[PDB]
């Protein structure tokens, strides 16, 4: 109903069309890369500092590290919405690696959607510190876009990509995009 081919427009990057959004997976350093929204995969305090965070965290500097945990005290989060600081983004959204993945991509797709903004870039959400299995994170992730299509609901969103630190977990995601396609 959704799912295009699978093909690789580049060296070490793999792609398919679901509708109309073109979804993207490769093996590197998420903090290298430039979109309007880099998802970080955090703990319930928006405090954590260890694998990818850690990346995000030294990398988008100390102003961004200060409005996680100004905003962390205010109130109840289940994500957080700071500016880039020092990385290539407009925004960063701070969502909860332990939390229901495929919940966390909605709410990420549907925050991009009000700012009108049309690409996003993701790590391989809850597989650091939540310790989330990598095929079930794939599946979850990979769902949230179908749903979103099915909805009716891409509009501005166009490109999403997952960078991905671990060669072997890309490995995961290419053969779940495999399992989909038309
Ligand atoms: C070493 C390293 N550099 C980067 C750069 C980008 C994202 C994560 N990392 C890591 C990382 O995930 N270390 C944990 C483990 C594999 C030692
Ligand atoms: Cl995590
Ligand atoms: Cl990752």
């Amino acid at each position: 109903m959704f799912y295009g081919t699978v093909s690789s427009p580049d060296s070490g990057v793999y792609e398919m069309k679901i509708g109309s959004i073109i979804f993207q997976v490769a093996s590197g350093d998420i903090t290298k890369e430039e979109a309007d929204v880099i998802v970080n995969s955090t703990s319930n305090s928006f405090n954590l500092k260890a694998g990818v965070s850690k990346a995000i965290l030294e990398c988008a500097g100390q102003n961004v590290e200060r409005e996680c945990s100004q905003q962390a005290q205010q109130r109840k989060n289940d994500y957080i919405i700071t500016g880039g600081g020092f990385l290539r983004c407009k925004n960063i959204i701070h969502v909860i690696g332990g939390n229901d993945v495929k919940s966390s991509v909605s709410s990420v797709l549907q925050e991009c959607e009000k700012k009108n903004y049309s690409s996003i870039c993701l790590p391989a959400i809850g597989t650091g510190n939540a310790k989330q299995h990598p095929d079930k994170v794939a599946e979850a992730i990979i769902d949230a876009i179908e749903d979103f299509v099915q909805k009716g609901s891409a509009q501005s969103v166009k490109k999403v990509k997952v960078v991905i630190f671990l060669p072997q977990v890309l490995d995961v995601f290419y053969a779940n995009m495999k399992k989909r396609e038309g």
